[PDB]
């Protein structure tokens, strides 16, 4: 049974992954961090074939210490602070987890493999908010200009697992992902954040909507689509790089109008806009050219825009109606 | 309005400190670690307009700690932040000790150097703890000798060591708070005492059938939370800076906490209770009690929940819960 | 006069920036680390009354960084602080990006944490470097792409996007200078070309026989360190910031620097180079080129020293130590 | 040929630990920082038997990276910011290093031997100052009150090194030596610093000398003695902690006496008070109980106070006398 290693397995991207090669038949372990409070909320349903360990990014000695143990087949690298706002806010922490904390994991790996004479394939979760400003349609080969210390450290984790991939042979590939949501997205994310509040207006919990700029254009796709192109990488003849996106964006205010719409609401009668919420650096458009990933990987979306939004909205309108009995019930 | 930054607002002892400052009319800062997931469970029902303010940081980034101590200018800082649990510090000590012990340092020389460059004064709490003593006989006073038997526990003692330095060396008002255990209804789920009533609930309303622990003889002295911060407070408001222990000066065997426990409820834990080795610790702190002389007489301290009322507040409350989780599993919810 | 803080002041580029500051009537302050050994060979005749002051810090804590930059209120900031080897970046990766990418972002934090709370302005220097191109092919100006082929490139290019981002979020005036090779008589020995002038002049004298390589086709744009840290100071005294490439503009390979280095004291470089493959790097950069146009034109910055003078003026002063080396082992003192 | 690790091999301490274990048959390997200039001034006259390697008590890879390559069968970790008055002006960096860094390396040792089956001694460079305020004679059980972060980090890397050998049987010893000096102490250290400038007064070329607090007392002993008992603890049956000292205490001004007075010197005519060389929290009286080490490792010291003294000022002044040459002839 193949051994995959993922770090960031609590987080949205990790949680999908999981059940999928699970599904495949391998033996999953993932990284976690000690929390004060319960932390596995994405990952308990599925809680021999999935452990979970103790480890963080910013300790070498933990990383080295399970893949040692575990001696994995893959190692996924989807641990990151992932918030591009939060992460002008605390820096420091953001590169040494985004940037360093990459190459403490890939220098593990490849130590490993010395040492033991294992061959390990790596997987680096790439994000298009490297490009940053460079205007869209985004390729492969597109320059980098990162607008926040989020971006600036992607970047980073991007040469280091280039640089390993060139200079010792590892077979490490970077997944150049554009912004992917579901119904496991986080709440602080501009996506989750107005269907989580649109559920809630829907059912009388909530009557506001603060938000920052609409007029931001990203490509959006689904998560579960994306983490096969994860491992589709992992299993061809040699590593490469590769865009992973739906190459179509629409702005914060389309995705408004398509969500609110569709529970046949106006937006404009809840939004309003606050300014703490616009970055000191603004990525104003995001569009990917996935033409590679469909070339070589065989890869293509199977859930649209709109079909996205309206899984979200969904999912978060049950929430919502769950909330309501709970707070009407004396709960 | 006096204005308190409190590191670890999200854990057990922050988020009812936050409850008893907020109640002596402080306007309250918490430092919070960026999560994929909820993490303000503790505090969401206070959170819920500007007395209590929440912010991004981590002890393993000065700059970060620095940032925060500039824009709040606090008057009180309570370094409540760490990998509190002894078992997962020796599955990862080198994290533990970076935020335990240099973190707790980064935080004294954040302070001390906000109070240089601004002439403010601050004064500084730090959040010690009875594993310091580790395998010294009890009962354990501010003068018994320290054998830490965890990295946690070791780390603890370095952080003890660098405040009471920067209180003698730089006059800084620093105390440390050696506090012995304190448990609550919003215990961490991992230690023995949670594990114990969140699995006693599961177990009266059928959801559960075993309970899986290790060494059963292990003796604590156990206090409740609500009454422990309240010292914590105390100590700052003193006219000079010192340590003191803070305890119940009772204990007990985790033994004994599953005879009252589940004896409250009518059950005979031994029907349900197996031994796992892999519970055991690598290096055991077999028996902290403390010798709470000195808080009693200079902060007028005194617990006032006692062992039976804690253990029953705790049953009470995850037998709630648990009732609450029968009918969601049985409707198809969980 | 205008104070400046020069993080890196114990390496090749701090030692000449010290110098030509103070001569502009800087007061210069310098950050070191500790050492057990003396670590300010390249400074002692200048430090030898107030005008140069040097602190302890290190890139690796922000504590520090921050602590200074508080206490000296600086008006210009010159980051020159890193593990600046390449071959040894592939030894120690960790620690190298550690200090040369994150080490400049909490440089870059400090000093926005230290302008937003004390109100004061701060111009900055990030020292970029051509190793940033990697296998881009020449000639390379400030829009050629980055392809870095080490931990320590990657590393500078996440300083230079770091620097770059707080320059456009914040509006620090922060500049890159994406200098290219530069040496002189103080480079560190384990670059080429002090390896190849301090082992000539120790052959030359017979205190050595022979000199051993990696790749002799890599070629560099070479210029002298005294020039270049004039253009980091132009920089910092434009009306606004911005990034610029500070080269010669002629490329040349190690061969030809042994050619005209050995040739220079009528020897036959080929009589004594063998070649180790130990010295060649898993991922070698072929050729850096630099077109420094922009430099020219808004600068005004031109190379002074060309490529032959700078071989020679390496070649005279090596020379010279070895002699005084001769003298010191035939006479037992080495 | 048993192989020993040195951390710290530029040190003072390393460099005679070096020249000791090589007598005694060793390969010995030491780790040591990249530095823009050169930092093996100590031992370059020993440079197949001795090889260096570039590492950081920071980095946890690079310390695994060599324990794994090398395979010791001892490790001595000498690594540190060992400098009290500088502690105070880098706690979070001497803490790193003193603190944390020995803890890297014990969890590198141990993981190693983990995956390896390999079995390696450990000894851990306490110190007396770790005794800090707490009144002489200080022996292996008397209460740490460290008055300084360099004091307090080693008394974390103290309790971190008992706590493996005690949680996982690993054979690890702290040393706890009271202050050691030789010819080839740093001279930012008061022993070193003295003699250093009394050499230079004797022969012309400075004329005064400042310092500042001259009635603290120490136990002073010789590094070349001092490594043996390192090497002697490795080599009982059981590990355990053990003091190593003279037993002896003199003030600073009874160095001063005794070094100046043997060159025939006033110190008064030389000595002025600088408050700034006054630490922040004092430490005034060591004096080791070194009666274990004598029982248990048959260890003790060679070189008596006024001898040390004496060996150091012969050195310096020579030194002294070189630099008048060089001075003189125009270098
Ligand atoms: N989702 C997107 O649209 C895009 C995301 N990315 C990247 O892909 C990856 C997955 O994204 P996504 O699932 O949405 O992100 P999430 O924020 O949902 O999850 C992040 C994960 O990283 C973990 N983590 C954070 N810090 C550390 C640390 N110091 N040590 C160990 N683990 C840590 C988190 O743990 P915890 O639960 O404890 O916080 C969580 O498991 C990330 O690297 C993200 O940056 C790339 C392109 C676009
Ligand atoms: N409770 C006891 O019986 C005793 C506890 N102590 C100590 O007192 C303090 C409070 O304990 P308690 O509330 O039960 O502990 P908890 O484990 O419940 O809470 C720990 C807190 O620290 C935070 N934290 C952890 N790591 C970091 C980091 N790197 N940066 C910032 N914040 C961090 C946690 O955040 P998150 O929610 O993100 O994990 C949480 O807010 C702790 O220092 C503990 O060690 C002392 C004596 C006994
Ligand atoms: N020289 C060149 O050809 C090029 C160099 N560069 C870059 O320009 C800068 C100057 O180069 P150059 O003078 O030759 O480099 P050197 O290697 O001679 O000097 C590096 C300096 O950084 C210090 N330093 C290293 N690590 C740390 C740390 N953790 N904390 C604090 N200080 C530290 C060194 O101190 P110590 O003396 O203690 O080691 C030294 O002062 C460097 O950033 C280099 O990468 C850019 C383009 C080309
Ligand atoms: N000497 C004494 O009187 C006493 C000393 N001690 C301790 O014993 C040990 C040896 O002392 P001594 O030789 O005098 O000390 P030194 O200061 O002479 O040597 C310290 C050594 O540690 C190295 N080092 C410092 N920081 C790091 C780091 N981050 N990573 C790797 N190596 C590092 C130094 O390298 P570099 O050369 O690059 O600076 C040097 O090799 C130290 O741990 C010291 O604290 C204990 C009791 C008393
Ligand atoms: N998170 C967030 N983003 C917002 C908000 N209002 C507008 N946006 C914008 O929506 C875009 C997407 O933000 P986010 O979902 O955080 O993902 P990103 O693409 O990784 O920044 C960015 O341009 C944000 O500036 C808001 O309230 N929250
Ligand atoms: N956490 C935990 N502790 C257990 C268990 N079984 C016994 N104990 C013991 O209970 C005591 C208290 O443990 P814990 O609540 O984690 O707090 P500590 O005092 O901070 O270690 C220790 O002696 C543990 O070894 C178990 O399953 N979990
Ligand atoms: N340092 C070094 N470089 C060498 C050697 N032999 C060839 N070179 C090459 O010379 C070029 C310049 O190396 P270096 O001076 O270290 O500077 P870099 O340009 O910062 O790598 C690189 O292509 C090296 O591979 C050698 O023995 N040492
Ligand atoms: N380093 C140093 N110590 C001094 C000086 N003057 C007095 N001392 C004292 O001498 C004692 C020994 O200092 P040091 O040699 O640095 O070693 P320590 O015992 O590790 O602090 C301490 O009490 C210092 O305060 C001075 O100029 N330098």
């Amino acid at each position: 049974r193949k051994i995959a290693l993922i770090t960031g397995i609590t987080g949205q991207d990790g949680s999908y992954l999981t059940e999928f090669l699970l599904g495949k038949g391998y033996e999953v372990h993932g990284l976690i961090r000690r929390s004060s409070n319960f932390n596995t909320q994405r990952i308990n349903h599925i809680y021999a074939l999935m452990k979970l360990h103790y480890a963080d990014l910013t300790d070498a000695s933990s990383l080295r210490r399970w893949i040692d143990v575990i001696k994995p087949d893959e190692v996924y690298n989807l641990a990151a602070q992932s918030h591009v706002a939060v992460s002008f806010e605390i820096p420091d922490y953001t590169a040494d987890v985004v940037a360093t904390g990459a190459l403490r994991l890939l220098e593990a790996v490849r130590s490993h493999t010395i040492d033991s004479g294992r061959t390990v394939k790596y997987y680096q979760a790439g994000s298009s908010e490297m490009f940053g400003s460079t205007p869209p349609p985004q390729s492969e080969t597109t320059p980098f200009h990162p607008r926040s210390p989020y971006a600036a450290s992607k970047c980073a984790a991007h040469w280091y697992t280039v640089n390993y991939r060139e200079a010792y042979g590892l077979f490490a590939c970077n997944g150049i992902l554009f912004n992917h949501e579901s119904p496991r997205r986080g709440e602080n994310f501009v996506t989750r954040k107005i269907t989580r509040a649109l559920g809630r207006i829907k059912v009388g919990l909530q009557t506001k909507l603060f938000l920052g700029n609409l007029q931001a254009s990203r490509d959006w796709g689904f998560a579960g689509d994306y983490v096969e192109a994860m491992w589709l990488m992992l299993q061809q003849e040699k590593p490469d790089d590769y865009v992973v996106a739906t190459e179509e964006g629409h702005t914060v205010e389309e995705f408004l109008d398509v969500s609110f719409g569709y529970l046949g609401l106006n937006w404009k009668d809840y939004v309003e806009i606050d300014q703490r919420y616009f970055r000191p650096a603004e990525v104003d458009n995001l569009q990917g050219d996935a033409s590679k990933a469909k070339e070589v990987l065989g890869w293509k979306p199977q859930v649209g825009f709109e079909k996205l939004v309206k899984m979200m909205v969904d999912e978060d309108l049950e929430l919502a109606k769950r909330e309501k009995v709970l707070v009407d019930a004396g709960y």
